[PDB]
């Protein structure tokens, strides 16, 4: 701990992708999607596309997506950072890419563990991150408004989006 006690995820601070620690406090006033990642997973063409797509469309309106890669799926992010930083370059991604954590477990990055016991971040047969491209989207305040599973496609939450911005 005392991650349990966070009251926003501006209480949060992750390293990026090119290893720089980001206080995660930058991201007031933002409506943000913040999500698993992985690059050799079935659903990884489609969320990187509508992933980006949305950030294109929606950056100016306070749109913000952050990226976590995670190897606890399928072993389906075998990658260095490096390497998943091209990987996602090949996508034209704008927005923010993280190092590779873990989201499940005991060394689970505490943002993570913070999201998944939030009123509207918990899980259907217990919190666990079930597969990759899970995403919680989180108001200008840092709070969790609603999670979203590994089948649901970004532009799902598109029409959610509206509300926060």
């Amino acid at each position: 701990d005392d991650w349990r006690c966070a009251r926003s995820m501006h209480e949060f601070s992750a390293k990026d992708i090119d290893g720089h620690m980001v206080n995660l406090d930058k991201y007031r006033g933002f409506v943000c999607i913040v999500t698993n990642v992985a690059s050799q997973c079935g659903k990884t063409e489609v969320n990187y596309t509508q992933l980006v797509d949305l950030h294109a469309r929606y950056a100016e309106c306070g749109l913000r997506i952050l990226a976590f890669p995670c190897n606890q799926f399928g072993k389906q992010e075998p990658g260095s950072n490096e390497e998943i930083k091209e990987f996602a370059a090949g996508y034209n991604v704008k927005f923010d890419m993280f190092s590779k954590i873990c989201v499940n477990g005991d060394d689970a990055h505490p943002l993570w563990k913070w999201m998944k016991i939030q009123p509207k971040g918990k899980g259907i047969l217990g919190n666990a991150i079930k597969w990759n491209f899970t995403k919680f989207l989180i108001d200008k305040n840092g709070c969790v408004v609603k999670r979203y599973g590994p089948m649901e496609e970004p532009l799902v939450i598109e029409k959610d989006l509206p509300h926060y911005f």
